[PDB]
């Protein structure tokens, strides 16, 4: 299981979204994964029979993000529209419809104790939402450009953010200060991903508690990996041939998978600050990645408008 890396060809394609799909995730217990595209909509697919399941509606314009939250009963989306939405994932509803964005809002994470939902927009704000009441409790200001990404560490004490102002920055979600502003990348940063604790002896091994670690993916072709607590750039994965779109790590923590506007899924050996394999995933720009914890599969979104699943071995 901490070996396994995606094969190809591909197990599924599965087509049904009318414009591009611009997120994927797994459930955290179901079979099933979701989608999210320019065409409005949300939709469920079972990733072990390729069987579409059903499309959430509400959006009236392109869903750029989904967040489940740890109990797998709550989905939040967020949109072109200005709007977060959280569903009911039971009765498959939109339960409340959460407004305060002034633009698009490009990125939703529901907070990991499930209280709280965090977003990112064009409007240059990071907004926390309370679950219960969609109140927005706080607005983190700093960033100079369109906020692309947000992401909070596995216990929600930080979050982390990428701009097109092309910078990270890292936040205490407690007191909104910014711990971190990560200013290598000299283009927009796409996206970020944070190293699970199953990495921190491959990332000691890499360099010869600690961090925390967190992963950065920028027009600039490149990702970076960041030690939150020094603000150093540890290394620089070269490889991509256009803009690095998704990031994360092998859950078992011993490699990084990406994702870039070069049609490809790429597995890097990071220890050997190497690119291990280069999938051609799709005919399109590969938008969005996810790995499950614990089943032997990856998912990838595109611009050529379908989702593909990827057997591990």
């Amino acid at each position: 299981p901490k070996e396994w890396i995606p094969r190809p060809p591909e197990k599924y394609a599965l087509s049904g979204h009318r414009s591009p799909v611009t997120r994927v995730i797994f459930h955290p217990v179901f079979s099933v994964m979701v989608s999210a595209s320019e065409d409005a909509t949300i939709k469920v697919w079972d990733y072990e029979t390729g069987d579409f399941e059903r499309t959430l509606k509400g959006h009236t314009d392109s869903v750029q993000d989904i967040s489940f939250d740890h109990s797998g009963k709550l989905l939040a989306s967020c949109s072109a529209d200005m709007t977060i939405k959280l569903w009911d994932f039971q009765g498959f509803e939109c339960i409340r419809t959460m407004h305060g964005h002034d633009h698009n809002v490009s990125s939703v994470a529901i907070m990991p104790n499930g209280d709280h939902i965090v977003s990112a927009s064009r409007d240059k704000t990071i907004k926390m939402w309370e679950v219960q009441t969609g109140y927005c409790v706080k607005t983190f200001t700093g960033h100079r450009e369109w906020v692309r990404m947000v992401r909070p560490n596995q216990d929600g004490t930080l979050i982390a953010s990428c701009s097109n102002d092309q910078t990270v920055r890292v936040w205490v979600v407690a007191t909104k200060e910014c711990k971190a502003e990560l200013r290598e990348h000299e283009h927009v940063v796409e996206c970020i991903s944070w190293a699970p604790e199953s990495s921190y002896s491959s990332i000691s091994e890499a360099t010869g508690k600690p961090g925390p670690f967190l992963l950065s993916g920028s027009r600039d072709k490149t990702i970076k990996m960041w030690d939150v607590s020094t603000g150093m750039c540890l290394m620089t994965l070269v490889g991509h041939d256009n803009w690095v779109r998704g990031v994360l790590f092998h859950s078992g923590g011993k490699f990084i998978l990406s994702c870039a506007d070069d049609k490809t899924l790429r597995v890097w050996d990071y220890k050997n600050k190497r690119c291990m394999k280069t999938l051609n995933a799709h005919e399109h720009f590969v938008t969005s990645l996810d790995f499950h914890k614990t089943a032997p599969y990856v998912v990838t979104g595109s611009v050529d408008q379908t989702v593909k699943v990827w057997e591990c071995r």
